[PDB]
């Protein structure tokens, strides 16, 4: 009955704690908007040292995932999902760099089996054959796909309804007035609520157009916000 | 130690994922890595004042306060000694986070990394503790706890005896037992080569790769002579 159904492939199924007991996910699962089930590979191997790494062809350093404890585990997810459209994903730093856009996409999705890499990775014929998307969080290099994975969930959770642009946020101010000789912008203090609105905005376009001005290549300025760009850019030391 | 990490968030058990688990797990036993937590709730000034206050001049969601948040920190500063820590605010607003910077960060003494929740921090508190801000990429998450976690494990692959993006290019494909797997053959160069073959064919297919999937990444790192023609051959022989 859940609006999602995720499945990982991992050899740490224990560390997705994480996401099944902390936060909007964790809410999700009680809730019954998502079903968050693992698939250790190592209860799929033929031996008691439970080896689910091989050595990699024509030599070089580092090993490779086993080819069958995975095969096993994907087979079982496969099984579980039942009648579910079922995306396989593997999250690699080769995949395509996860981008919002990308997550509403997943998002429309009604299962996702995800598989976690260890070591130098997954057989290329394995992806060629199993696989149906790759996904990457970012241009850095993990130790494995289990925190790619859980960021995965995290990001597409939110997206389901009932779980709770191209613009970074305002900076936020709370409790005191006066901090350390630091005082909170008085518009916020004393201001009109249109007039709040119009800073916070404001602040919003100028922070973008400082820090990823690339957002904003993306993004399509219009006439009221150009104005309130450009009093950023020629308010400022 | 070798390096020295303390993580300001409200869900210091959420960070077992790390201290038990792989690598970073490892670099702890192995005393490499040292890992703490410090929860902000713990530093309010009356415990029935929540972490998360009201924003000034309204709007929808809460804030971070300063207090809870410089307790926490002047706390963690304490047990860093004389390590010179690097203060780290894991936020969406952060430049984004690549492999070089995780490069950066490995050559630090000490680490102070600070997760937020969906709730925003008093920018006065950034303005006057936060070292650097950094993003793990552009989706939006609950909170700071995953990146944190993240750039933990980036971090601790690097600090040595723990153990794509290196030269600026993908990895090549890897292939493993069996030598013919659902109708696939590994490729002969891996199975009949030697060892300066495989090292031609492997920069091949990372340069063939990366053109194929992250082409920006190419616009970026220069190409060379013996490369060019090794991805000019990857073109033209793809199909
Ligand atoms: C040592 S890393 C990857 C090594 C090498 N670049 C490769 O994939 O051939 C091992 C595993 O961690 C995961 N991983 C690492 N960095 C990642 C990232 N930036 N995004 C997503 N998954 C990542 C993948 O599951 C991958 O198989
Ligand atoms: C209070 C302002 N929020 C909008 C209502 C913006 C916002 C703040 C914090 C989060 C939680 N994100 C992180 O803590 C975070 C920390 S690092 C990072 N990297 C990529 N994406 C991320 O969401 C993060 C999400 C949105």
């Amino acid at each position: 009955q859940s609006m999602l159904w995720v499945g990982v492939v991992s050899i740490f199924p224990e560390m997705f704690r994480a996401i099944s007991d902390y936060g909007i996910t964790s809410r999700a699962v009680k809730q019954g908007l998502l079903t968050l089930t693992c698939w250790n590979p190592r209860v799929y191997t033929e031996d008691r040292h439970q080896t689910v790494d091989d050595r990699p062809f024509g030599g070089g350093p580092g090993m490779v995932m086993k080819i069958k404890p995975l095969e096993g585990a994907l087979a079982d997810a496969r099984q579980a999902a039942g009648g579910r459209k079922a995306k396989v994903i593997y999250l690699s730093p080769q995949g395509r760099q996860l981008t919002q856009a990308g997550v509403r996409e997943l998002a429309e999705e009604e299962a996702l089996i995800l598989i976690a890499g260890r070591y130098e990775g997954i057989d290329e014929r394995f992806i060629e054959e199993h696989v149906d998307e790759e996904w990457s969080i970012g241009d850095y290099v993990l130790s494995g796909g289990e925190l790619p994975a859980m960021v995965l969930v995290d990001a597409v959770t939110r997206l389901l309804p009932g779980a709770l642009d191209g613009l970074l946020d305002c900076p936020h101010y709370t409790r005191p007035e006066v901090y350390a000789d630091k005082r909170v912008p008085e518009v916020l203090l004393s201001g009109n609520h249109e007039h709040i609105r119009r800073w916070r905005l404001q602040q919003a376009l100028g922070r973008t157009w400082e820090r990823r001005a690339d957002l904003l290549d993306s993004r399509s300025l219009s006439g009221e916000e150009q104005k309130l760009l450009a009093e950023y850019i020629r308010q400022r030391d």
